[PDB]
Parts: C-alpha cells; structure tokens; sequence
C-alpha cells in the first residue's frame, strides 16, 4: 500500500505522522516549524491557511494562495518530506501542485465549483474526508440514525464521484472527519469501529489531535489534550490507521514506534 | 463484571484500573502527600513498592521491612478509601499487611520464599502472579504454560482462582521483542477469565525502542497502556498517573461505543 506523486512515494505499510502546519515573518516561522516537526519524525506536513472556525468568514481565494503556496514551495525546495496542503479551492489545489504538494487534503471533498476537476488535474493523492453539513452550522445538531454506515454510505458516493471525474481509487484516502458534524459519542462511535472502513482497501487518515472528542471527556482545554490525543492516535495506528494528523509530532511518533512495534509482533498486523 | 473483594470493599473491573506506584525512602508524610497526589490524579490503587522493593535493590531484614512497610500501609488505608497493593516476598511482611489494610499481595518472587504461599493464603487477600525468568522457544506458551501452573499452586494452597490476578512480567527476564510478542498477544491470557495487571511504564521495551532515558518515556508508557487497556487488561500499573488515567479514559469510551467491549 503506497502513495505516488511529484516522483516520490510513501509506504503506508507501517502508520505515518502528519505535522499540522497552521498558516491562518510568518514564512520563515512556517519553515523552522515544519523543520522541527521533520526533525521529530513528521514525514507529511499539512500546510493550512482557511480556519475551520464556525462563524468565521471564510478566506478569499487571494489571502489562501499568499498564506499557503510560499509556505508549500519553501518546504518543496528545502527538505524531502511529504507536504499535504489543507484546501477547498480549486486555484490553490493547482498552484500547490505546481510548487511540489503531494495530497490534496480537503475537508470538503472536494464540492467546491471546480475543485474536483482541478485535483483529477493535478494527478495528486486526495484525501476524502466526511463531514455532515458545512463548518458554519455542523456543530449545532449533529444527529445520526447510524454514524458508522452514514459515513460509510458517504465513501462510497464520493469514491463513485472521484473515479467518475477520472480520478483512479488508487490516488484515494479516506477520514471520517472526527468532530466535523459529530457529537462526543458519534466520534467514539467511529473510532471504535474504524477498522471496519478497511474494506474500500485505501489508506485511512484520522485527526482527532486536541479535537473537542478528547476536550468534552476530560474536560480540559487545548493545551491540556496531550494525552488524550496519543490515545486517540494508538487507539487509531493499532486499527490500522496509516496517517495520523496531529499538532505534537514528536510525542506521536514516539508512540506509532510502540504502535509498530507491537503491529510486527502480532501475525494479523491489525486490532478490531 | 469481575470483581475483586478485600479488606470489606470491592474493586470493580469492567473498566480499567490505574495503579500508581508509591516509593517508601517523615518519609511516612512525604508517603502520604504523595498517595494523595496519585488519587487526585484519579489512581485506584497504590502499588506500595518503588525504588525500595525494585529487583536489584538491597535486601532488608524482616525487621527492616516491617518498619518501613507496614506504617505506610497503615497510614493509607486510615486516611483514603483506596485499595493498596504491597510489594512483599516475606511471610511476615504479607501477615502484617493484611492486618492493616493492604487489599492485594504483589510479590514479583510469586510466593517463592519459604512461607509466602501459606501466609498468603492465610490472609484470604487478592494475590498477582507475576511472570518471571533472557531466551524462549515460544514466550507467549511459556508465560502461559507458568500461569497454569502456578494457578494450581496456589489453587493446592488454598487461594481460590477468584483472589488471582495474571501479570506477564514485562522487562522480567524478556528481551525487547520478547516484550513486544506478549503485549501483541495480551488479549489471549483472558481464557483464564482471570484480572490482567501489566506494567510498562517506563520500561526497558520503551527506553530501547526509543532510545531515551528513564524520564523521556511517558508517550510510549501511554501508547503500551493503551495497547494494553484496548485489549481488555484491568489493572495497569505506572509511574504517571493523571496522564494514564486521562488515556484510560479515552479507552474507557471507546470501548463503550464498541459492541465486542474489546480488541485482539
Ligand atoms: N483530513 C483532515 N483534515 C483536517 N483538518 C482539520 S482542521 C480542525 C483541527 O482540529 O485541526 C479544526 C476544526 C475546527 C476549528 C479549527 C480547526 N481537521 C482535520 C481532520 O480531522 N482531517
Ligand atoms: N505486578 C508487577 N509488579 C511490578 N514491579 C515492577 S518493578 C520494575 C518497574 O519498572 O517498576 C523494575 C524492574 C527492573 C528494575 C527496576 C524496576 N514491575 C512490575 C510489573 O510489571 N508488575
């Protein structure tokens, strides 16, 4: 199981970390943080610049490219690593491409007004995630008759529209999009059987790092969440989860280490 | 719904367990402070032990051990709701415990010393049975095949299997890959039906894979506590309490949301 782009590829055979890189000199600062987070063991960086913050307005495509595509050909021509880029608009999905992204990760899927056709362009790995309404409203009355199958329904619709507009299953992740539209049970809900959405055989990707699922158990803010998270994280690896997204680099690489360690030992490979 | 009784309380395992680890050196304040600290940060039982009754460190009279021992379970157990577990080899010491409130006999020796096995008994209290020897034909069938032996040890000696607890032994006579087969295979020792206790923490099979000292270790603790409580262990015993307890949390809901009620 492995991924292709930009004449590169990444081997998902064993549980990969994604440092966030936050970009809503802020260039400079990009680059020693994405530094520090490859020197920690990130081998993907997902370079962000629209908050997913319910009543903000949203960024205008303008202020998205001069955050986002410096910070992305900054990375390109500096270091190796893997650089997924965090976006909904089709004008930053090709010009990330030009300067060396190798995931369009949109937490949409992909609905913008040619957003679809300018990723099956681009030639990229793209990452599917699910979310139940929009960013402004999802979080108000999140409700399910079953969160499991709406959300696999959901990949299989949206797996059908990404090979319909000619991109090959083979360039697809899937993400059950934790705390997008869900409640605290929904979310454990997902993780729960998160194994279960192997059956599509394409590489899983979660991010429940410091999300409101760790907050609203413990009842900690987001400086508190360390822990939780690398539960979360292990809980996720161990079901066979390939790319984890996360804010502490380090600290969840140290456990996919554990993760893997004991993954080699078993003769399954995987926990469900 | 596996339960422990000791001491006219109960010990309910359908959730995990955090168990912290109490050092004994005045020292009986500093004991206290710090037994207080570990349940605020949500620990259900205390592992009366640490750096004292660690395997290396030096031997005490039974004379020795009494006196720094049974003063400190005293003082937890007249203060604290808590359950106590004690970190003894010694007849007397186990005798004594029990007489003040110790609720769970932890010998890494597993009642080896003459006289351990019966006072044990004698006390009618929860007993771990900890693996011990590093090389295996199979670790996972040898560590097995010693659970069934020393169940019917102490089955012989009159401690029913109800008072039992299976502990694997990580970092006791196990090599790094060794330690990594049983923890891949935890689940299994569950056709027992018997509590699991396990402790990583800050063990050699992290410190290694790592390559961190001692206090760099709490992100893989937590991932090997995880591991561990995802595929059903009921007791887990640390160094790191609010920070286990919190992921154990996490486990707790997941778990929950999960039909099976665990992993394998
Ligand atoms: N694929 C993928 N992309 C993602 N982007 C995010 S932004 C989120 C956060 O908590 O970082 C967030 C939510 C709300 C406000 C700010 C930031 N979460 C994911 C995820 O779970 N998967
Ligand atoms: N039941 C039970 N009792 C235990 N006592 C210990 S001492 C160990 C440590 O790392 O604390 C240790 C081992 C070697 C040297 C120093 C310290 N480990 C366990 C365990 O795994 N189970």
């Amino acid at each position: 199981m492995k991924l292709f782009a930009q004449g590169t590829s990444l081997d998902l055979s064993h549980p990969h970390v994604m440092g966030i890189l936050n970009v809503t000199n802020s260039l400079i600062d990009a680059v020693k943080h994405a530094n520090l987070m490859i020197n920690a063991g990130a081998t993907i960086i997902d370079v962000g610049g629209e908050s997913t913050r319910p009543g903000a307005a949203e960024v205008s495509v303008e202020e998205e490219l001069q955050r986002v595509i410096p910070v992305v050909e900054a990375i390109a021509q500096r270091f190796e690593v893997w650089i997924s880029v965090d976006t909904s608009k089709p004008e930053v999905i090709r010009e990330s491409a030009k300067v060396g992204a190798h995931i369009i990760n949109d937490i949409r899927s992909l609905s913008e007004p040619g957003a679809l056709e300018a990723a099956a362009e681009t030639g990229l790995p793209v990452c599917l995630m699910h979310m139940q309404g929009n960013p402004k409203t999802m979080q108000e009355a999140p409700k399910y008759d079953d969160v499991f199958a709406e959300v696999n329904r959901y990949f299989i619709e949206q797996i059908a529209r990404c090979e319909q507009a000619g991109i090959a299953k083979e360039k697809l992740l899937l993400d059950p999009g934790f705390g997008f539209g869900k409640n605290l049970s929904h979310n454990y809900s997902l993780l729960a059987r998160l194994a279960e959405f192997h059956h599509f055989n394409l590489p899983l990707l979660v991010g429940m790092s410091r999300k409101s699922m760790i907050g609203q158990l413990l009842n900690v803010g987001p400086s508190e969440r360390l822990s939780g998270s690398l539960a979360c994280a292990v809980i996720a690896a161990m079901q066979g989860a390939h790319i984890i997204r996360v804010h502490d680099v380090k600290e969840t690489v140290e456990a996919m280490r554990v993760v893997e360690a004991t993954l080699s030992a078993k003769e399954n490979k995987r926990y469900e």
